[PDB]
């Protein structure tokens, strides 16, 4: 019947969806959430065999293990074991678009397991098997007998095996299909894999059982009083002696308990539900749940007899919180939320899409440590443990249905088709039935990029009807359709409108006030962190803080989707689209995370942490005003450390305890600061430190910081006259300046300083020349599809203008001797096919003190695309271990992404001055630098710089970081100016006007000398 | 202005004058101006100005040069934004072109006297035998900035001997969102800390 090519059949013999069950036969264990003997894991070693199509599977496999099969670990994606290649494609379906058909060559994975089952499980009750995740469709057999079928890769499929099992040894046989009609609803921009990638278990339930239960919590006006309501449903034979007891616990203290026989209130003309009962428990002064303080209670649902015999128990963590939209604002416990969130895919560099507790916890810790309080399940229901962790650690979750049909034309072709309503409804309804009891889930999502169809409006209302406790959102069709309670655009800009036809992305500030609009606005996706990105991030947060209805958003995204591969030497390297022979593919577009696949931070993470701080500061005189953005907690684990320094040198510091109420302010007056010893700029730096450790952080964790320029004393003291005078040696091909053991050689043909000698040691490997280009960042290249070549992308404009090909032409090179120095004057014109792109005029002044002052004045043709940078570069013959500088740091920072950086004296090993982006590009820059020290060299002025063993040329021509090779010496790039990196999105020019080098005329001056 | 440095150097085809000043008050150095005047064999004086402004002093109204020329001409010819008065935050209406107006039109008769008549984005200015080139803002009239701020009514102003010229590399916005509180937007305040501008003064 080829059930995998029929959207009308999404499952066969599958049991109803429901909340997590464990079937405890001991209440104490249900209360403490301890392991349950009635819930067995079948994870471990299984037998697996790969076939090109389901037609190639031998019938023998159904009742006997195939000798050709291997023993593999489950859960797992078979591509990760090497049976076939994982495919990375963004929008374009990996299969021919011809719904509901899939290729005849359909990779088939045949799993089998021989396991034991005790007669005690078969003599009484029900024994069911549970597959938390199978990609993307499968048929189940038990002891050679066909059991059922299932679809939807991100929700569990359960089947009753009570009639197929036998005492002793049993054998399962699962035929998993890579492609099915369900694949048409799973076109998310991520690796395309398959297999039994989530847990498999066996659950025993009594015949008379708790089949479902819903927990709700409503409050009075000030939340000082609450009522917990628990509806419980049963299956089996109804008896007058059956009872249901629901008890609520706060730690070891039982707070409330209620018992009642089955039989619900009258529903309609035919009566009520005799197989259901609702318990209502009163709770005074409940400890409220929030991401700030994840207070949790434990609800225990007991099914028992009047005489006191327990039949079974279920339970869940309960969080007392209310979520509602009122007067245009998303409120939590009556307070307007400010969503500091991020999108997070279930990705592991080695295991693929198999999630483990360790990785989940690591992500959560890093998230909260970096001031995030929310996560969006892009774009499907997550591993069940995820919700438990967000419940306990405290993170707001947007639970999203596994529905994305991005590759359709138009996007809503399937979702506006009633023939697909069934398949869609199951992805939404089964998600709600599974996760509705988790307090962490505060918003439901109908899926992602499936345009907007009538099926969306239908399912939108279904959720509103069955679960009024959570708002529903969906971005397809314009981000503001009738299928969403929240305006949730993706990559809508802060001030700039993008009037696309039919589905415009208005600037978020303008979106809010459109005629008749009243809903709150939270971007489901923004600040695309692909590579060297997050430029302009601060602009979003200034807006979020000023506009009440702009309530944040979810950064895209958390972690790069790179996979581990091994080279000839067997060493691991990070791969992306196309590295597995997968084609078509969208290359590096799968890496858009704030952290690398191994969870190592990208520089952008710190910019995020800074902007998302929960404490805001203002300086007036010597008074620091600290405002709290927390909505529920007082700052009872915060200490403010302040430090004043004169250009890096510490002059004074202290620490004051913070005691600010949520939404409150605290005034802190700094003691009279001693007068700076010399000239320079005083800088005030304050940091909020958490003295005590928490569930998500260690003692001494820094949660917020800010800097301010205080008094400055301009140096009016002119240096002493030098002893010796530099000597000029004019030759036909060179202008050589001599001063003691030092020598500067300027080539008269090129007009560039080609070499420097300190004694007999050459200082340069490459001449000091102007540079107006950079190894293009992901945002410069701007393609979300490898097949598309955007001529409007910055890199194409630069290439087309000849910026990368431009040749310097000497216009002038003269030398002059002054009273105490030698003045070299130069002028170069950079041209491309007759067009003069840039003109650089310089003067080099080498005085008796051995300093070479370099003054640069550049002209940029107003009609050529604004240059990526304006500076100089050279290859220093030396390679030192450290880099020391006075400026912004310690991490990499660009013009539109430097708010998190602080002005101070920084010292790091040379390696840290290079950011290992998987896709190489310009990186490691540090801005606002007044002094740079490397080996014997020292550069002064006001510039931006990067330094490493990789020339811009190699970075630009190398596709993977692991293929880079340390060049001889050290490449230095010092820019008087540098263009912004952008990032609002990575498929169109995103660098804001203020960060484009459009001034036409630029001036900067550097001083090069010996340290 | 406290003189920090004043030197002279003879080059191949030019004389170089280097200077450094520090404007202070109550022992506080407010600004520091470093310049070089390069007069070559063609009679052109290239002036390069680099100024430092203490970060803790209120941003200055302008960063430029001024002098009182002895000559009094009838016309003012310039290549820049015009023909009317325009300031950094009020120049969208002005157009770049060759403008030529009588001296009187370069003065805006506000009843209450103040800085007036500025014209921005000027690459060339001509007055009498003089010509200034670069990329500056300027106002030119028979009234000094001093007289303007000391005189309450326009009818009390008296033409001073010669002509007062104010060539600025940078000028603060004029604001106006209201007239009873600071209203000059941030992007129009001279807060860069270090400013650079150059001019070429010659005869025509
Ligand atoms: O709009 C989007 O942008 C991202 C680009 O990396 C990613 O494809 C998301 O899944 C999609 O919703
Ligand atoms: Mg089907
Ligand atoms: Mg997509
Ligand atoms: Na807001
Ligand atoms: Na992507
Ligand atoms: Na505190
Ligand atoms: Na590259
Ligand atoms: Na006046």
């Amino acid at each position: 019947r080829r059930d995998w090519e029929n959207p009308g059949v999404t499952q066969l013999n599958r049991l109803a969806a429901h909340p997590p069950f464990a079937s405890w036969r001991n209440s104490e264990e249900a209360r403490t959430d301890r392991p349950s003997q009635q819930l067995r894991s079948l994870n471990g070693e299984w037998r697996f065999a790969w076939f090109p199509a389901p037609e190639a599977v031998p019938e023998s496999w159904l009742e006997c293990d195939l000798p050709e099969a291997d023993t593999v670990v489950v859960p797992s994606n078979w591509q990760m074991h090497g049976y076939d290649a994982p495919i990375y494609t963004n929008v374009t379906y990996p299969i021919t678009v011809n719904p509901p058909f899939v290729p005849t060559e359909n990779p088939t994975g045949c799993y089998s397991l021989t396991f034991n089952v005790d007669e005690s499980w078969l003599q009484e009750g029900q024994t069911r098997i549970i597959f938390d995740g199978v990609n993307s469709a499968f048929h189940l057999w038990c002891n050679g007998r066909w059991v059922g079928y299932g679809q939807d890769s991100r929700l569990p499929s359960e089947f009753d095996l009570s009639a197929f099992l036998r005492a002793g040894e049993n054998r399962l046989a699962v035929m998993v299909l890579r492609w099915s009609d369900g694949s048409y609803l799973e076109d998310q921009d991520m690796w395309r894999m398959s297999g039994i990638f989530r847990d498999v278990s066996l659950l025993h339930k009594p015949t008379t059982q708790i089949s479902d239960f819903h927990v709700a919590t409503r409050f009075n006006d000030d939340f000082s009083r609450a009522v917990l309501e628990a509806e419980v449903q049963m299956c089996g034979e109804l008896r007058d002696y059956l009872r249901v007891t629901v008890s609520l616990w706060q730690g070891e203290t039982q707070v409330a308990s209620g018992t009642a026989p089955f039989g619900g209130e009258i529903i309609d003309e035919r009566g009520g539900y005799a197989d259901r009962v609702t318990l209502r428990l009163n709770v005074e002064n409940p400890k409220l749940w929030s991401a700030e303080i994840p207070n949790l209670y434990r609800a225990v649902v007991e099914l028992h007899t009047a005489d006191g015999t327990l039949i079974e128990a279920e339970a869940c963590d309960v969080g007392f919180r209310e979520v509602r939209i009122e007067n245009g604002l998303l409120l939590l416990n009556g307070k307007p939320l400010l969503i500091r969130g991020v999108n997070r895919h279930e990705h592991h560099p080695l295991h693929g899409q198999v999630m483990d507790e360790q990785t989940m916890v690591q992500d959560i810790l890093l998230m909260k440590q970096n001031n995030f309080n929310a996560v969006r399940c892009s774009h499907y229901p997550n591993h069940p443990l995820w919700y438990t962790l967000c419940d306990r650690y405290g993170l707001y979750v947007v639970d999203e249905a596994n529905i994305e049909t991005h590759g359709m034309v138009p996007m809503n072709r399937l979702t506006d088709d009633p023939r697909w309503l069934p398949a869609m409804s199951e992805r939404v309804t089964r998600m709600v039935q599974r996760d509705r009891n988790h307090p962490s889930v505060i918003i439901w999502s109908l899926g992602n990029e499936s345009g907007h169809g009538a099926n969306h409006d239908a399912l939108y209302r279904w959720i509103k009807s069955v679960d009024p406790s959570r708002p529903v959102q969906y971005e397809g069709g314009g981000a503001d359709t009738t299928a969403t309670d929240i305006i949730c655009p993706m990559y809508a800009r802060v001030d700039e409108d993008q009037p696309f036809p039919a589905v415009p992305k208005w600037s978020i500030k303008k979106w809010l006030s459109l005629p008749g609009e009243t809903r709150p606005l939270i971007l489901c996706e923004y600040a695309h962190a692909a590579g060297n990105s997050l430029g302009g991030f601060a602009k979003y947060w200034q807006a979020f803080r000023q506009y009440p209805r702009l309530q944040g958003g979810f950064v895209w995204d958390w972690v790069d989707q790179s996979l581990i591969k091994y080279d000839e030497n067997g060493n691991p390297w990070s791969a992306y689209g196309g590295d597995f022979g997968d084609t078509p593919n969208d290359r590096q577009f799968c890496m858009n995370g704030l952290v690398f696949a191994d969870r190592t931070p990208h520089p952008a993470l710190t910019e995020a942490k800074h902007q998302q701080q929960f404490f805001q500061f203002r300086l007036s005189g010597q008074t620091i005003e600290v405002t709290s953005e927390y909505l529920f907690r007082h700052s009872d684990n915060e200490l403010l450390h302040w430090m004043v320094a004169l250009d890096g040198k510490p002059l004074a510091s202290g620490e004051v305890p913070l005691d600010v109420a949520p939404q409150g302010k605290q005034l802190i007056e700094l003691p009279e600061l001693p007068q700076p010893e010399s000239a320079g700029q005083l800088w005030l730096t304050v940091r909020v430190v958490q003295p005590n450790a928490t569930a998500w952080s260690e003692a001494g964790h820094i949660s917020a910081w800010q800097q301010w320029r205080l008094a400055e004393n301009l140096s009016v003291t002119l240096p002493a006259a030098s002893h010796a005078i530099p000597h000029l040696t004019t030759s036909e091909m060179d202008f050589c300046i001599e001063l003691g053991n030092k020598r500067w050689q300027f080539n008269r043909q090129s007009g560039f300083l080609s070499q420097m000698w300190i004694g007999d040691k050459k200082q340069l490997l490459t001449p000091l020349r102007d540079q107006f280009t950079r190894a293009p960042l992901d945002n410069d290249i701007g393609v979300s599809e490898a097949t598309r070549i955007d001529p409007n992308a910055w890199v194409e404009r630069w290439k087309a203008a000849g910026h990368y090909q431009a040749e310097a032409a000497l216009l002038q090179c003269t030398a002059d001797t002054l009273a105490d120095a030698v003045l070299i004057t130069t002028a170069h014109a950079w041209q491309h096919q007759g067009k003069t792109l840039f003109i650089s005029r310089k003067t080099y002044r080498i005085d008796g003190s051995g300093q070479m002052a370099i003054t640069v004045d550049v002209e940029v043709a107003s009609d050529t695309p604004h240059p990526a940078r304006i500076g100089l570069n050279c290859q220093l013959a030396q390679v030192a271990e450290r880099v020391n500088w006075l400026g912004l740091g310690p991490q990499e920072n660009y013009p539109d992404r430097l708010t998190a950086a602080c002005f101070d004296r920084w010292d790091l090993p040379l390696s840290d001055m290079y950011t290992p982006y998987v896709f190489p590009s310009e990186n490691g820059l540090r801005c606002g630098t007044r002094e740079l020290n490397y080996g014997p060299h020292q550069w002064r002025g006001d510039f931006q710089f990067n330094i490493s063993r990789y020339s811009q040329q190699q970075l630009m021509e190398t596709s993977h970081r692991h293929l880079l090779h340390a060049e001889e010496g050290t490449w230095l790039n010092i820019d008087g100016f540098h263009m912004g990196i952008g990032g609002d999105d990575s498929w169109s020019p995103s660098v804001s006007a203020e960060f484009q080098l459009s001034a036409g005329r630029y001036h900067y001056q550097l001083v090069w000398c010996q340290k």
